């Protein structure tokens, strides 16, 4: 993808591959719901929206001519389709077990394509460091498990298993995850809030995006109210973190991580 001014990205993981190094995307898919559920690293102003990931506006991207064009693997249009239209590129967010160690093989990935392999291992190496460092804010912690969640609609909760993004930042702190249940290849399931109510003593974190009208309507239900670890004091909502992102949304999960239970 040789001019690194006209890359395209049409999903939100490949968004976070080209800024973690250094690369400003000349059109991004979204950037509207990019702010609501990723936010943390921010796009600047200049980005075009190409519309939204599943469905882009292919006459824009047309006219655009974009050197490069990246995606997500198994989301969103026809790669077929897509690489009719310029160059590009899928990037897996997971093998369906370990996102994170996909994450860093994606970085590397997209900076060979992009000469900036250098950049690719400045950042890695930020990334490890951060991590390990912040190991001893969750030591006085013990070995209660955490459920994270986010909210879907009022009748529904997304919640993040053991392949989910999330995981293995809760093994390297200790942190047992509650949801041992199934998922699916991105690491998560939607559930019924009544299946919520066989957990008592963990803590529950929820991811917010600006749905304060869903987390009210559900939090005024009889059932949330009686939800023991909402009884229990164990429930906080905490600031949106991309579920499906690669190493700047798991370090962006450590900083909310942290806040919430360090």
């Amino acid at each position: 993808a040789i001019d690194p001014n006209r890359i395209v990205a049409l999903e939100w993981l490949p968004v976070e591959l080209l800024l973690a190094l250094g690369i400003v995307p000349y059109g991004v898919a979204d950037t509207i719901n990019y702010r609501l559920w990723v936010s943390e690293p921010p796009l600047p102003d200049s980005v075009i929206d190409v519309g939204l990931r599943t469905e882009p506006n292919l006459e824009l991207l047309t006219e655009m001519k974009p050197s490069f064009m990246v995606w997500s693997a198994g989301y969103g249009p026809s790669p077929e389709m897509l690489a009719r239209i310029a160059p590009g590129r899928g990037f897996n967010f997971s093998d369906g077990k370990q996102p994170l160690a996909m994450a860093r093989k994606s970085l590397t990935e997209m900076a060979d394509l992009l000469n900036l392999q250098s950049a690719a291992e400045t950042h890695l190496a930020q990334y490890e460091d951060f991590i390990r460092s912040m190991k001893p804010r969750f030591v006085k912690r013990g070995a209660r498990p955490l459920l994270l969640t986010t909210l879907i609609d009022p009748r529904h909760m997304l919640v993040f298993g053991p392949n989910s993004l999330f995981q293995e930042i809760l093994d390297e702190y200790g942190i047992p995850n509650a949801w041992q249940g199934e998922t699916n290849f991105w690491g998560s399931t939607a559930v019924s809030i009544d299946r919520l109510a066989a957990y008592k003593d963990v803590d529950v974190l929820c991811f917010d995006h600006d749905n304060s009208k869903d987390m009210d309507a559900l939090m005024a239900t009889p059932l949330w109210q009686a939800m023991p670890f909402v009884r229990a004091g164990r429930f906080q909502r905490v600031p949106a973190v991309w579920f499906y992102g690669a190493t700047l949304s798991a370090m962006h999960f450590v900083r909310v991580l942290d806040n919430a239970i360090g």
